[PDB]
């Protein structure tokens, strides 16, 4: 079964780029009819005219993909490479006739998915970059566009402006560097005067104005690569391909481009590596009369292959080819609606939407503010049960970056049994993606759930700690401040370690240091203590802690104890009774991990040996 | 990929019979290695004791399923038949030594398998129906084996107990016609004085207590059969197997089985068809030593093959065989943890579990009560965002039996648009599954989000319920009442029908009748205003109320207007104007629904067929 999934800028509704094709296919099947499909999907004219494109969500570098290479061939040649819900494939316009603008005034669907390409380069590169006006231009431009049918006194209304400036939310396209730097009233009156002048124009209109306008801050009729031309003394220029002059190429940066000639001349193209272990590759052009090429050599092979498809592809457009120059050394597709959607991977976007969520209220109250309950909405297995925590002060950057250093260190773990953060807010009050602990806070429930708690229970929460902290220990950062307080409960056999606002990840070496805050002695360890050191030592303490106050049914640590005489006492070794109904081994293990060697506590890792072998015996007996 | 759910009675911590095996298997696995391996997970004795049996959930006849008979094979045998969501397996004792209660008692862990084993048995048969003295023993000694350590007195105490029957809920082993029929104050008492003499037995003790008491209001160590015995002169008995008798069989009911001979004297075994077109099955039966068979004909093959294996698996077991004395006519598997949990199927499951639910607050208010949103837990796909419904007044059966009647009518749907109640609650406040439709009443969305409305998505609204009162028609029932308040946004590109409290099942006849309550006139159709007549055709109608409404922004019907005018005016064959900006065949379908001949109103079917064709012009100018 070969399913692929292909973004595209066909206009859909809910949000903009969510515009998902469930494409079926053969082990044959070409990107010819596989696209083909997907225009008489839309009733379309242009046929030889969009770009197959790859794209890897984790890196920048793509492949503007050829058609007859297979698409399974594809799939081999990249997932030979990395796991593929970080391969993505990518559907675009790359060609453009003469004058590209009436030629696609003839396609209106084709206009509007150049509109949603072009623009979609534009949100990503330049959004929140190029300059007030340029952008809110573009935005009502965007504006009369995307209603077809919208009145030209609409935004002209006090309350209803605040609609769309808050309901809707202008991130959609009205970028950052304006929105989050003006007034209330003032953006007000200052959008309301630039969407005075364009009350009229319609899809078409509209659309060709956002050429006539974005034409100058980018030449998306081209794209401009960087690369080193001449024969035997050669330099290393800028490089400009596109409709509006064939094919040309500068002497400055800011040069016109020194034309010499079009991609009608062209005969034939090719493209080889770069003769040295160099990651680049070579560019040699061959032309019509010519004796002869245009040789280049860029970064990549990568995307002289790329090239080369560039120049069989407006040879192909603007002449009455529609073949293969490119010089190299049955199968049927059905575009799937719903059905099941099998099958995505899992994903890793940091930046979060803020229109899918449930808003909640007070599940839990942290160090920067109230905790909250809410649900994410996606492709399968949506509407997922998710959490946030919001900070109650947003006019100290300080804890905002603290606030995210949170996320961008809670990334990259792996297990089943560490809490799944995905996304990244970027503005006040930021919030969280929570893989919500249904259970909650272990303290509580052991302390009114008394008789709800069995033997395997307990073993299996510190087994399920067990495996964590190994993994920390096989990824290196030390928690500093581990306590059911920080430790959740997803259902009756299941809990999770969180609170990651004190840990470090160690270069190994040694130590950590010590900066703030009033972290409890009592179950804290003696040499961290005395002297700020942090490591496997005082993980294996406070895991120990950990395990006893688990299995003491939870009740407050050195019952009625002085921090100050805590460290005395523990310099006369002193350690805390077994519990009431304290199994053997267990206990023993404890006492292993209180050992005041602190080099000779023994690891989690071998503990979690120990603790699969005494809950083993539990069950069993 | 080979992977098999086996459910089994080795208690786990969370819910006593969610206790499931993740088996992976090869293609030619026999049931004995599989077992085997089950059950070195558990460090047992007991070998060649376990049936393993198959179950259908909506259905009550099973089989106690052979060993060598392949594990493929039965998947081949019985996915055949139906779908396997719906099929199920079960991993059972079947067998019992003389004194099995001794040993068993040397193989605790098999004790209390058997013990949740015939416990099962007992909760799905007799539990609500046996006795309250009889109950309420073995309620108290299911206590104190489920407690292994508490005090014994424990539940002396009043809030300690207000504890047990509040925040556990009595509904795990204490059945109904008590816990549903008693004060409060007053069955504290009770179970008071139940518990008090039960105080301090283990698990091996209390469960052979259980046993003790147990074993006169059922023969766990048989199983109960009729059939018709004789040669050629034949008379229809009842008939039992177990070991306490060997093999014996009676003369009444209520008779001491005449015995004749055990599971020793077997020599060896077959199974065979009745002879007839009968869906029964032949059991003859010889013996050791003996020129006679003993020859039985009971309700099915079915039993016939396991009543085979029943002597088979008593000869291995109070034998030294482990061998197939039934006469008929390389492999590995390794227990999954968790992994995955790659693939179970939907549910079906009416009763509803109190536990795994998150308490919500107000979503919508019904004719019954308020209306809550919650989450789910079990398998895959865990923690569902869920909703529920309550009735206010629980002191009218009436009422309650027509709450009753939504689910127990709104099972049997299926289609993509149909929305997903699972299960059934049966004490007050009853409350209800609920698929959350997130974005909630379309009427509100589109009267304060009339900026958020675009020409496609009205289309598709109406395009959803095309396809779901399609289905509707393909499985007659008239809804009676649709309506935007009825009808639910799930997300942006898709809504629900929902409200079926006065939705019919035509048996085709011609019409519905009439009963009480103040339908809006205004959105009804007029034969049905006239005569109480609804069927397709006010469907049609009303279906166009709808169409009109959405593509209205749901502006109110008949813009002030009188019930008793409109139906003059529709006398007057008039019908509402066209909206602003309404496109042309849309509208001209709606017409083709104001048809005032109601037998020429077109279906939905048509209309979503023709809606399917304006929705593709729309978005394609
Ligand atoms: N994923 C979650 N699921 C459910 N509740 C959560 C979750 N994350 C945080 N909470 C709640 O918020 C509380 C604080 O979380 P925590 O991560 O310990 O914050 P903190 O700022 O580091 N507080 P502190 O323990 O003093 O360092 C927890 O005790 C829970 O009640
Ligand atoms: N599945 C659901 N998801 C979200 N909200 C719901 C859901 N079911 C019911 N509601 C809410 O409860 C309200 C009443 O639901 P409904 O099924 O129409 O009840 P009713 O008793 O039949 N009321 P009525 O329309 O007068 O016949 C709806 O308008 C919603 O606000
Ligand atoms: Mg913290
Ligand atoms: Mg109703």
């Amino acid at each position: 079964e070969r399913v692929l999934k292909v973004f595209h800028y066909f206009e859909n509704s809910s949000e903009p780029t969510t515009w998902a094709s469930i494409i079926r296919h053969g082990d044959a099947t070409d990107v010819r009819g596989i696209i083909q499909k997907i225009v008489d999907c839309h009733k379309v004219k242009n046929v030889a005219c969009y770009g197959l494109r790859l794209s890897h969500l984790q890196s920048e570098e793509v492949h503007w993909l050829h058609l007859d290479m297979g698409v399974s061939n594809v799939r081999e040649k990249f997932e030979l490479a990395h796991p593929p819900e970080e391969w993505k494939y990518e559907l675009r316009i790359r060609y453009l006739p003469k004058g590209f603008l009436n030629q696609f005034t003839e396609d209106k669907p084709t206009l509007n998915f150049f509109y949603q390409q072009v623009k979609n380069d534009y949100m990503l590169e330049i959004a929140d970059q190029v300059d007030q006006e340029i952008a809110l231009k573009l935005g009502c431009l965007e504006i009369r566009r995307s209603y077809g049918e919208m009145r030209g006194n609409a935004l002209e209304k006090k309350s209803n402006y605040e609609v769309l400036e808050k309901d809707v939310g202008l991130r959609r396209f009205f970028p950052k560097s304006l929105l989050d730097s003006v007034k209330a009233k003032t953006l007000r009156k200052l959008i309301q005067q630039t969407f005075r002048q364009f009350a009229n124009l319609n899809r078409e209109e509209s659309i060709l104005k956002f050429f006539e306008i974005l034409s100058p801050v980018y030449r998306f009729d081209k794209e401009c690569f960087k690369c080193a031309l001449g024969s035997s003394w050669i330099i290393s220029v800028e490089l400009a391909i596109g409709p509006e002059e064939g094919i040309s190429y500068l002497t400055d940066k800011g040069a016109n481009p020194t034309h010499l000639a079009d991609f009608n001349q062209v005969q034939t193209i090719q493209y080889s590596n770069s003769e040295d272990k160099d990651r680049k590759g070579m560019l040699q052009l061959k032309i019509a009369g010519a004796p002869e090429p245009l040789t280049v050599t860029a970064p990549s092979l990568t995307i002289a292959e790329n090239m080369a498809d560039l120049i069989d592809g407006y040879c192909r457009l603007v002449n009455g080819a529609t073949q293969s120059f490119i010089i190299r050394p049955d199968d049927y597709a059905e575009i799937i609606d719903e059905e099941d959607t099998y099958t995505m991977p899992s994903t890793r976007d940091y930046e979060i939407q803020r229109e899918r969520i449930e808003l909640g209220r007070c599940i839990g109250e942290g160090q920067f503010g109230d905790v909250h309950q809410g649900i994410y909405m996606s492709p399968e297995n949506p509407a997922m049960a998710v959490a946030i925590k919001t900070c109650k002060n947003c006019t100290s950057d300080s804890v905002r970056e603290k606030f995210l250093q949170e996320a961008l260190t809670m990334r990259q773990f792996d297990h089943p049994h560490i809490v799944k953060l995905i996304g990244v807010i970027t503005e006040n009050p930021v919030w969280i993606i929570m893989e919500l602990c249904t259970l909650g806070e272990l303290r509580s429930f052991l302390q009114v759930r008394k008789f709800s708690l069995d033997l395997a229970s307990l073993i299996l929460y510190a087994y399920q700690l067990s495996t964590a902290l190994a993994y920390l220990e096989s990824k290196r950062f030390v928690h500093r401040d581990i306590a059911a307080r920080n430790v959740l409960v997803s259902a009756t056999d299941c809990v999770k370690l969180g609170d990651f606002g004190l840990s470090r990840y160690m270069e190994d070496s040694t130590y950590y240091k010590a900066s703030k805050g009033k972290l409890p002695i009592k179950w804290m360890a003696p040499e961290s203590i005395n002297f700020r050191r942090f490591t496997s030592a005082s993980d294996v303490w406070m895991f120990g802690v950990c395990m006893w106050e688990i299995l003491m049914h939870g009740v407050k640590p050195f019952q009625g104890v002085k921090n100050n005489d805590v460290i005395g006492r523990i310099e006369n070794g002193e350690r805390l009774p077994m519990p009431p109904n304290c199994p053997p081994t267990l206990y023993s293990l404890m006492t292993k991990c209180w050992a005041y060697d602190p080099s000779r506590r023994p690891r989690f890792t071998e503990l979690k040996a120990q603790l699969s072998t005494i809950l083993e015996e539990e069950k069993l007996q």
